[PDB]
């Protein structure tokens, strides 16, 4: 897949009494990288926004194969498993500063109207956005491998 | 003064690995607290921003006496300690789920515009919120204790 | 099954820009609900901690079927899906104040010790948790229906 | 004063229904700041607490002149006004992107063992701390004026 790398540096005021990152943190990491990779495609989430245009999460999913501790520098590795033109599908890898797994998950993406809250064909608004992914689709299913910067 | 109790239940997720609640998350507990206030002084914040006007504080200010802990029932005592027109200050009382004084603290408030951030006079805005604020503080100048429900 | 049902009132700290509950936020209310289940059953989760055994979560599911637009009083609904001696799954299910089915999820759980982080088997450490378990897994595999709460003996 | 500067760039997570950045969250950016500046002055808070002493915040002020609307890349600066070796008193400005000051606030520190919560005199745990704070203190007080950083020994 075609995939892009974000550094997180974990917060103190993420550690829950277990002293590890809490869980439900995880979600936020999730959002960063993501919007991390829409970036480096040439995209801007914030544009989009300014458009009437939102983009909700309809699935999260986190797999916790090791704890993360303060004050670990990390590496996300997103990229778009599943693209259509009413949903998207990211996939992500954690890993810890020692370089191994820490953690798996996925996130559902679509886009709605922000005045209706009604969902959104993104070729129909957004078709410069359709054509990039719908590309990054292409090459995915071809296996091709590349980091995004 | 005039005051509110509040009754708040910690969660685990507001712990750090210290142990203890995180001193960050006590601007949460203030927040609902205040709420808490208003409500049963009989108006609706939602009801505010409704009407685009909203309220951001101003100045925050915290005093850790002693630490609370997962899974503490604690109450929060809340007053105005000062209104006008233009802005309120709000203090508070944490009492821990032994009943000792926790913690103590206050926020700022003003209302503005939501569309521009310009600040408003809340008599101009909402005359019945400046006449229930204006009758507190004359109860307050006058050394009226009460709790308000 | 056999369920708990917590009411959460959502705080203005808990929204984002969109004006909804933020998503990461629905993690924390689960929780709040598996700690309610839990005590419901009988049982302390900080009484557990106090023994040097901790119970992180390890696989969380959320499926957002609509959004939570504060202001917003919700409930939860919380059961054990399925219990072994050495993890757990919860599974949730939140509705809004007009009782619409807002949100499903899930949470695996293990036990571990606190210093080393090695799992544990729950019947070795806490027998009464797993007697408790056991007996509700029996119960919810036979298909009975029942709302715990405090006050009243309904097992 | 001898100063640090730390860049952020706030997260969605971070912004409110206002679409601005959650008041509440700002003792978190303050954190992240003043544990830039300890590294930069030569320390690793982490090993402190590896060897059972804790830092907890023991007074917040925050003071908000700017509103902080998501998205932004602010910074950070942080100093130390006053120190002991009972408590520290660290001061904060933060800059929006256009160079405007949007808030400042203060934090006081004490140090304690983890097991126990009892205060501890820095300079009888962490000699090599004190001595960079109290080196840092006479700095300040004859009017130096530098930014700390890595790479640098600008002391």
């Amino acid at each position: 897949m075609i995939y892009s790398i974000t550094e997180i540096e974990a917060r103190y005021a993420e550690t829950d009494k277990m002293g590890v990152i809490y869980h439900g943190n995880y979600a936020t990491w999730f959002e960063v990288a993501r919007l991390d990779y829409i970036s480096k495609l040439g995209f801007s989430y914030a544009d989009m926004e300014k458009q009437g245009i939102i983009s909700p999460v309809t699935d999260l999913n986190v797999n916790y194969k090791k704890s993360i501790f303060y004050p670990e520098k990390v590496k996300v590795k997103t990229w778009v498993e599943k693209y259509s033109r009413l949903r998207s599908v990211y996939k992500y890898e954690i890993f810890n500063e020692k370089g191994e797994l820490a953690t798996t998950g996925s996130t559902e993406l679509i886009c709605i109207k922000e005045d209706t809250f009604k969902p959104i064909r993104l070729d129909r608004y957004f078709p410069d956005w359709h054509e990039a992914y719908s590309k990054v689709q292409a090459l995915n299913n071809e296996g091709k491998i590349v980091e995004i910067m």
